Formats: structure tokens, sequence, C-alpha cells
């Protein structure tokens, strides 16, 4: 088999569509997601044309090996897609309608800057390479792009699944390549982060601030050091759910800042004890009373600054 | 091979059945389960009809390649099922009996709202896409739906395996699609959660309440902060066995609420110490004595409220 | 190819044997084990019979495709076995000798009631489904059942590998099915649990009891709470190596009971401090002295009761 | 099929190229990385030459089975590459142009000495084994070596992808072997290590040094021991992201050194308490005051020495 | 295809060789290692004899399916090897030279008694089963046994790769089997265990001994209990890298013994406090002073005894 011959000098247009059946396993650390979908292909092959009257058939079915089929690949996949051909239908003018169901693990970078209040645009890049005989170009049949209503991605909200209609045509290894960008827009369900990480982390921080209403150094050291350790546990927990980024994430920024608050609280607790031992408690009392206001105020303002820089 | 031709205009009815052999790996985080089962298919193909008197044979056995077989797929699977054909039998009137043994990893959402006292309905969706020549519709042969007595799903009780007899017929990418819903009803074995998570979590909480019978601030801080850390460990342990949900689970609610009790216990311990330092112990004594009753009472009532909202 | 025809009305007897080459990966949480073995099959096929004199051979070697071979399956496997045919040999009277080497992941429930002093019976269920043409029944050739001397299952002692000689014949979807039960008896190597979990867990408990020889409330609180946290760590460690069971395991029972001992030790430490503060130390001394005997005595008796109930 | 015959006595030159499409999963512990790339091959097969004016066709497209193709393998792969042939083109003179898209998991040792400020040279070794008929030698077509602009390796910066043009020709098992070295130069994005591991580890260390401004032994013991435990947690966290090395890494050296600082701080806190109990506080005061300067000074100098030895 | 016929009555000798290309993933817990190697095979099949004059060629190249190939298997593999035939060369007398490149996960028991200062002998067992027509025996061609210079097993030193030249010929299921033992001798790189586990574990132990220079019970309890918890963390860390053994490992013995030292240190700290409360500090001072010498001395002697018993 060889590619369909051009009537004039035109490129062969392969119309495409992706219909999502299942979306699962969005792995943040790996920056991958698994997909199960229909891939539809359509092109004209004059050599397969027929007259309906003398044939007695309005449509003709073929086996993949019997006819020429464009070698369509995904750019951003781990391994080649697992595909099973569903149907190959030919109309009288030789218009081929190809349908396959596939499953693939897709590599798509994620922007963690606003985590866990982030949104992402996942990409599925469709590609075809041209042959010596002719140039093969991809197109989007919008009527064949979509997703099942039941498509759920655990921990995410699916906003839209659209295709950038104009392909990116370019040369690769001295042959032209036609690339389409299918975009799946998603937004993270931040809900669970509030009772599981955010609030517990705030509670332990506020508990360390009770040391500003205590003159007991031994108790103060216990309050600040114990809560700091619990903060380290949350920092470790958060970083296990995320890849290493060359930038600060919103959560990472807050987590990092909270260490400064623990560090300054230890200085305050030390200064307070030192003065009381040096028979200067009036003074230590001034520092402690100021700290009761300063710590929550600086915490609020620093958070407003951070939220502003990130959102 | 091509589909059996219609006598009139009727759709081809493919009778189905699923008989569960093994159920394993119900993964809560992934919202998947693995299944090993028999898939039974039955349809009439008049082209295969024969005379039983002259043939002397009641049944003819065919190889899958020799005859036309409907392309039956599962909607909610990770990858296409791993199937092995067991038997193909044809009756004299041309009724085909197909039997395969398959294994598949099934995607089925779980409702964690009542965890670990939850029940689930797992789904296995069977599907067929109509061909250009004719419309294919699915039916349930109840005589071929079931499960082996030894079918065990570790940590769950299997209640029933039934099929919704009426298929969901709909158009998808300009063809008809016939979908059947096989339902596996299961209930979680909550037993182990009691001695492993629930009771240990209650013991540490009650231990924090012994601070209401102590005037030692240093010991009190140690009691409340140490048990709080142990509570954080249980919170982390619980969240590792569960996916992130856009809602509160029953366990999540209790775990979250317990933080409030630790937070208020720290305030009480602080207030008590502050008053004793300020030479107001009679007052501190009133707050501490009230706390001895208030803490267990509010804990009981808050739990009754939560159990009511969730069950 | 079709099954051997019956001389009278007899079912076809397929003689079986399993010879274990390798046993590995007994996964307690998954309740699976991996096996690498020889599967031997033998049956009479008269159509294959030959005269040794005429043919000039005493044995005939065929390829699997050339002759009829029974469709033998394993019931309790995750996926169908990975098998490679080693030999097919036909004797002059049509006695077929089939040999394959296979590997499979087997599902076999485990009873954790006596963990880590437990013994198990792993099962490998061989099955055959009858054909329209004839009924197929399985038998055990004891001369072909065994295991390599070097077969080792990490963390277990292999006791025996035997087969229940009488098959379980039953109807499944109006066809006879013949099931054989191959049993691998194993006993857990409990050794390492003693220095790694049991003794460390007892040491920390005994350390909590030193609080019965101390009047220092602050030190007592530190002793009991710190050791309780270490006990929580061991509880978590143990539960990670085990699946969730709808029953109490021996270790689970001891682990759970030890919490009660920590809880009562906290009450004692609290009561002691409360009385001393209330200027009643003579009394507190009576409770503390009683506790020094009561705690180890009740611990020993409770352990004798538990060991009795479990063994 | 057999290899192309030599015109004189020359070895067959197979021109190669690797074009990276995707780079993912650089696993530090496993010392592996996954790659998805184009592999291009070119050689002269005179038996395939044709006339350009007579034939009318400028290029002939063959199926892999139709022609002789050199058996090209990767040395440093876990399993054989997953490959799909994209195109085979023959020019009039018989120059074959082969193109495949492959995916592979590559074993490539990493030097962790400067971790997390390390750079690596990943290798992809291409190999060909000569045949009895003739010797096969590899060459690099630099026009066919490259990488997609979008190639991202999470947590790393990709510097260059080049090939050592001169193959390593050697005898192995009495036949010639021709090996090419493709080099992917990468540098680790150390950014995230600063707020996640480095700074938290420095903060806890500085917190231990507040014990040099405290006379309270009980508080000092709590400060030094608690922070040491947090240091152990960071040591464990770091070692989980790294394989075991027969050398010290930069981070490993710092982590190890910090233990010495905790050890000496415990000695100081002990010495201070001992002297105060012995009614020698003037002296304990001299040791404590010296420690306030000595600890940060020795820490700075030891770090300058370490950075010098490692960079 | 059938086996080559014997000239007299001798068994067919299949000469073997294994050349290691890659060694990776030595998994201590699983007692497995992955291997990528060349498997060379050589046997005489006179039925393949040819005249170079008539056929033109001096050596014939065959496809595996075209000729008889001995069914060579590995005994100790999880699944059947992933193999790809590199060459099948037949010389005029009928001597076959077979070369395949394979990858396999090998089961090989490990002796952890001296861990992490242990050495191992990994085995790769090659096997052939005899057929009816004739007996097959294996031999080692030493010229074809070896390893690539670049072969590295992360965390191990490779000493030698040799074969036991004499096969183990034995009967199995009424047929002969010929088994060869390929041995890979390795020694563990213990380096990293010193700064990561050994020294940190010794530092925390020595820190607990500072309690012998302190009269503060509350500080002593904190010193001994905190370091004990850190010791538990190291015990857990070590046991995660190792399988459960029915014997004591060297590290396991030291780790276990250190618990006894913590237990006795708690007794000492308790005894000291008890006597001081009972107004007997002179005596308490004698016990504490003795402990300062006894603890390090008994620790040194117990380690000399253990090192002696293990090495
Ligand atoms: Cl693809
Ligand atoms: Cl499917
Ligand atoms: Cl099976
Ligand atoms: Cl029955
Ligand atoms: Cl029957
Ligand atoms: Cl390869
Ligand atoms: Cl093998
Ligand atoms: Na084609
Ligand atoms: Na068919
Ligand atoms: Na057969
Ligand atoms: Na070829
Ligand atoms: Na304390
Ligand atoms: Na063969």
């Amino acid at each position: 088999v060889s590619p369909p011959p051009p009537i004039a000098d035109e490129p062969l247009t392969v119309n495409t569509g992706i219909y999502l059946i299942e979306c699962y396993s969005l792995d943040d650390k790996a920056e991958t997601f698994k997909v199960n979908a229909f891939l539809s292909l359509s092109w004209k092959d004059r050599r397969l044309a027929f007259d309906p009257v003398r044939s007695g058939v309005r449509v003709k079915t073929y086996e993949p090996e019997a006819i020429w089929i464009p070698e369509i690949r995904f750019v951003n996949v781990e391994n080649a897609r697992d595909a099973d051909v569903v149907d190959i239908s030919v109309s009288p003018d030789g218009t081929v309608q190809y349908l396959e169901r596939f499953s693939a693990r897709v590599l798509s970078p994620l922007d963690f800057r606003r985590y866990p209040f982030d949104s992402q645009t996942l990409h599925i890049y469709l590609i075809v390479r041209s042959v010596d005989t002719r140039n093969i170009v991809l197109a989007v049949d919008l009527e064949k792009v979509g997703k099942n209503d039941d498509v759920f991605l655990t921990g995410w909200d699916i906003e839209s699944f659209t295709a950038v209609v104009k392909p990116a045509n370019f040369a690769l290894e001295d042959r032209l390549e036609s690339k389409l960008d299918y975009q799946l827009r998603i937004s993270r369900q931040y809900f669970s982060y509030i009772p599981n990480i955010i609030l517990p982390m705030l509670f332990i921080l506020f508990i360390s601030w009770t040391a500003f209403w205590s003159t007991s150094y031994e108790a103060n050291v216990t309050l600040v050091v114990s809560t700091l350790i619990a903060h380290i546990a949350f920092n470790i927990l958060v970083e296990t759910n995320l890849p290493k980024t060359p930038y600060m994430t919103y959560t990472g920024a807050i987590i990092f800042m909270i260490y400064l608050f623990y560090f300054v609280a230890v200085i305050e607790v030390t200064v307070q004890h030192y003065l009381k031992v040096e028979s200067q408690p009036a003074r230590a009392a001034s520092i402690t009373r100021a700290s009761r206001i300063a710590f929550p105020v600086v915490f609020l303002l620093a958070n407003i600054i951070l939220a502003f820089l990130f959102f």
C-alpha cells in the first residue's frame, strides 16, 4: 500500500477527532495522566471509490491491512498508545472514516506556582509525518471532539476539552511534520487541603504563640520546639505530593515563611528568659506584650503580601 | 466476515452475562478494582443454521476467526481486557454461544462520605457500537450473571452482583451505542478501624484531658502537645489510605474536630497558668473544674451531631 | 481439532501434576504468592494411536497446534498463566504426555488470627470445562506432583505440597467443570518479630512502669507519654505489614491491650500527683506501691488469657 | 535476506542519529532515565539501486521484512527498546534511509559527589555486531542528532545532546563490535533544596545554639535533643532520595558534620550544668560565653573547608 | 523439527556461555537481581551440513523457526527471559553458533548474617531437559563466559563471574535434565552505612550516657527516652532495607543490644532519683560514678564479643 495520489499538488488532509471516555491517574510528581479515548480519522482515497448502484452497497468496510492508513502518533506519550481499531468505513467518493479506541500515558508539564489553588492545561499532541510521495496535513473535525459526561479526574474539575484547529507544520529530519494540540483544561479541587494541611498547620502555629502568655521558659521551649517539629512533618508531607520545582509554590512560600515565625518565637522566648535571669523582668514583659500583637499582625500582613504576589 | 443480516429491520440482540471468578485489589486512592470473570455472549446468525437430523450433530464448534463476533467492550476499564476464548457453540437454528474468560482493572468512583462505615456500588459497563449494515443492542441473560461462592474482596463484604436489564441506547459519533450496567454492591468491613485508629485516637484525646486534674503547667503543656502530635500522626495515617475528596468524610470530620478540642485545651492550660501567676488561683480552679465536665460533654454532643449529619 | 470420542459414554480423564520449581513473593497485604512450576497433563486420544513396528518409533512428538489439547485453567490467578510448552509425547496406544513450564500470581486467602505465629494452606486450583461433545474430568498423577529441594519462600518454612486426589465436579453455566485442589502448607518464620517488634514493644512498656518508683509528675508524664508515642509507632509499623481483617489477630490483641495499660498508667500518674497536691501523699504512696505489683501481674495474666484464647 | 556485499573489502558504514522527543523519569536511586526518541539509520545497499530517469520514481518505500536491516542495539538499556518503524526510503544509488520511533529505560551511572549542586553526563550507547559476510561500523550523521525544544526533564536543566563521532570498535566473542556514545549533559535544579532541606536544617541547628544563652539544664536538654531528632528526620529524608554511594556526597558531608555540632553542644550543656551543681558557675559562664562565638565560627570555617574540598 | 541424530549413542552436547552486559536492581528484600546478557549456544546438527562450493557461502544464516534449537531455560527466574536472537550461524560440518541477548529477573538467596559487611554468590542456573529421541547435556565454553568492564551493580563490588564447568545431570519427572551453575561473586559497599546509620546511632547512644553526669531526673528521663525513640527510628529504617530472616544479622544484633543499654540506663536513672528522694545521695553517687565507666566498657566488650561471633 502507498499514500492516496494527489488530484493536483495538494497535501493530503487527515481530519481528526478525540473523544474522551476515561481520564484517570493525574500524577503531580510524574506530571502525567492516563487517558482512554476514541481517535477518529478521515481522509479521501480515490483508489477506493465505488458506484453505489453496481455495488449494491452504500458503504464498504475494510480491514486495516487491506487499505492505506496514515501513521498518526502522539508526541507527548511515555510509550506508543495501546489501540484497537473499532471501524473502517468507505463512502462512494472514497472518503475513509477510521475509528480506534486507545489508551495512553501522557506527559504534560504542570505549573505548581498557585498550588493547591492551581489550574492546568493538559495537552495531547497528535502528529503525522509527510512521505516522499506527498505532504500529509492534520485538521480538526469539531463534530468529533468531545468527552463523556461521566469523565471524572479524581481531585480535579474538568473545565473544557478543545482543539487548536490550526496545525503546527514544521520540518523534522528532512520531512515535514503536521502537529495538532488537543487541550484539556482542569482546575484543582483544593477543598481537602483546608482541613488536612492548612488548618492543622495554622493551629500548631497559634499554639506556639501561647508562649507569649507564659513566663515558664521550660514550657515555652516545649511549646515552640514541639510545634516546630509538627511543622517539619507537614512540610515533609506536602513535598512528598509535589515534584521539585525551580520556583516557589504558594504553599511552599507559606510553609517556608512559617519557619521564620518559629525562629523569631525561639529568639523571643530566649530573650525573655535571659532578661528575667538578669533581673530585668519589666523589660522582658514589654517584649512579650509587644510580641502578642506583632506576631499575629506580621503573620496577617505577610500572608496578604504573599497572596498578592501569587494571585 | 460481516454481521448477520436482518430478517425484517430489527436490531441484532446480543445477550450478555458476566460470572465473577475473582475480585481483588480494591484500591481506594485509585478508585479501581481488579476482576477475573467469564463473559458470555449469545446472538442469532442464520448463515450458521444447519439441519440436526441430517448432520447428526446437535452443536458445531467454531474458532473465533471462522465466524462473525460482535465487538463488545468495557467502558470503565484502564486498558482493554485480557481475554481468552473458552468456547464457541452453534445450535441448529444458528444461535451462537460465545464464552471467554477475562481479567480487567475497572475504574469505578467511590463515595467516601461515610468512611470507614461506607457501602459502594461498583460498576462494570458493557458496550457495543452499531455497524453500518445493522444496529446492535445488548440484553442480559440472568441465567448467565453471577459470582463464585469463594469470591472475596479483602476488607469488604460482597452483597450482590446484578445487572440493570434495560440497556442505555444512545448516539455517539454518529452511530448507535448500547450500554449495560453490571453492579457489584459491597460494604466495608469497618472492624479493624476500631482497635487500630478509632480507639487509639480516643485514648490519646482522653489522656490530654488529665491536664484538667493538674496544676503543673510544664506537665500540662507536655500532655497536650505530645498527644496533639500523636493525633497529627493518625490524621496523616488516615489520609494516606484515602484520595483527596471535594467533601468531608465522617472520619475526616471527627479528626478535624479533635484539633479544635486540642486547641481549646491549650487555651485552658494557658489561662489556668496565667491566673495562677497573677495570684488568682481560685478563679483558675473554677475554669479547670468547668473544663472537666465541659470537654467530655461537648465531645459527646458534637459526635452525636456529626453522626446525625452523616448517617 | 475436536476432543477424543468416547468408546462407551465415559468422561475424558485428564491426569495432572504440578512440580514447583520456584516459590516467591508471598504478599500478606495482597494475599498473593508467585509460582514457577511444571504442569503435566496426560489423556488417552485413540485417533493418535500407532503400531510401533509399522512406524519404526516407540514415541511420537507433536506441536501443540497439530493435536487436541484440553483447555486447563487456574481458578485463583490474577491473570492467565505465562506458559511455554516443553514437550508433547504420544505412546503407541494414544496416551498423550504434555509438559509445560508456567509462572503465575496466585490469590489465596490467609488466616492472620495467630500472626506472626501462623501457618497457612496455599491453594492452586486447576480447572477444566467440558465440551458439547464430551465431559472432561481431572485426576492427580501423584508420581508427577512435587517440588524442587531448593524451593524457598522468604520468611516461611515449606511443609508439604500435596493434591486432594478427588476433584470437585460441579455445574457452571450448564456445563460440567472439574476442579483440583493443590495445597502448599507453609508456616511463618516468626524469629525476626522477637528482636524487631515484640521485645522493643515490651521494653518501652516496662520503661513506662518506672513511673511507679517516681514522685516527679513532670518526669512521669514524660515517661508514659513518650513511650506511648513509641507504642503508636510500633502499632502503625505492624498494621503496614498486614491487611485489614474483620477479626482480631494475636499481635493486634496484644498491641490493643498495651494501650489500656498506658491509659491506666496515665490515670495512676495523675491520681498520684493530685493527692500529693491535696496533701495526701501517704495515700498516693499506697496506690503507687500497689501499682508496682498490679501492673506486671495483670499484664502477665492478661497475656496468659490471650495466648490461651488464640492457641 | 543477507548483508550488502562489499565493492572492495570495506566495512559497511551505518550512519546513525538520535533525535530526543521526550526525556522523563530520571530516577536517582535507580540511576535510570526514560527516553522517547527517533533513531535514524542510513547505509548503502547496491542490490537495491535503480535508474532515476527510467523508473520515474525518485525514491522507493520498503517494508522492514522486504529488505536487509542492520541489527542495531542499545548497550545500557534495561530491556530491549519498544520500537515502531516510521519510514524506509531508498535513493537511486541504493542509499537506505531508515527511521524508527522508540522508547527505552536507560541505565546511566550518576556522580552524586556535589549533590544537590551536581551536573551529569547521561549516555546512550548504540551498538552493532559484525556478520561473517562483513564488518559493520557505525557513524554519526550530525544533521540527524538533536532534541525537541519542549524536552524537559523535571528537576533538571538540559545543556546539550551530542555524539562522540568516533566509534569504539572492539572484538567481543570473536566478532567485531562498533559502539557509539550519545551524551546528554544535564545540571540539577538545586533551587527547591534551599527552602525545603538546607534552610530548615540550618534553622533547627541555630535553635540548638540558643542553649548558649540559657542556664536552665532541663530546657537546654529539650532544645538540643529535640532539634537533633529533627536533624535525624532530615538525614533520613535526604538518604531516601539517594542511592548508597561508596563516597561522601556534599550534602551527606554537611549532614554528618552537623551531628558533631549537636554532640559537642550536648557536652557543653552537660559541662555547664555539672559546674553549676559543683558551685563553679563563673567557670561554666566562661565556657558558655566562649561557645556563643566558637560554635558559629567553627561552623562557618568547617563549611568553607567542605565547599573548598567539594567544588 | 526434531533433534540431531546420534552418530553412535552419545548425548547431544550444547556448549553454553553467558556474557554480562548489565547488572542492576539487586533487591535485598526480594532477593532478586536483574541481568542483561548474551547467551551463546553451540551444537552439531549434521542435517544442516552444506558444501560452500555449491551454496556459494562459507557460513549459512538461519531464522530460529527454520532449524532445530535446544530448549534452554533458566531455573531461578521470575518469568521466562526476554530474549532476542542476534545470530544463528551454521558452518559446513553442521556446527550451529547461536547468539541471543536476554534480560531476566533472577531469584538468588542472600546470606544477611554479616550485613552490611556481607559478600554474596549470585547464581544463574541454565537448564535443558532431554527428549525421547535423545539425551541433551550442557557444557561451558570458557572463551564465551565473561562480563563487560563497565558492569556496575549500585552499592556492590563485582568480584568474579565464573561457571562451574561440570553440569548437574539428574532425573526429573521420568526424563534427564542437565543443569549449569553460573556464579557472580559480589561484596557489599558498606561505606555509606557508617555516616548514615552506624555513627548517628552511636552518637545518640553516647548522648544518653551524659545522664551519668546529671543529678536532674527530669533532664535524665528526657535524655534517655528521646535518644531511645531516635534508636527505634534507626531500627525501623534498617529493617525496611532488609527481609525478615530466621537468624540474627550483625546489624540486627548491635541494634537489639543497644536497647538493653537504654533499658539499663533507665533503671540507673530511676535508682539514682529514688535514692536521692530517700536521702541516700552518697550511694546514688557511687552507682552513677560506676555507670560512667561500666556503660562504655561493657559496650566495647559486648561489641568485641559480637564481632568475634559474626566474623
Ligand atoms: Cl502514539
Ligand atoms: Cl474492553
Ligand atoms: Cl490460567
Ligand atoms: Cl452441581
Ligand atoms: Cl455438561
Ligand atoms: Cl535495544
Ligand atoms: Cl528462561
Ligand atoms: Na496500511
Ligand atoms: Na470474527
Ligand atoms: Na490444540
Ligand atoms: Na531485515
Ligand atoms: Na520536658
Ligand atoms: Na527450532
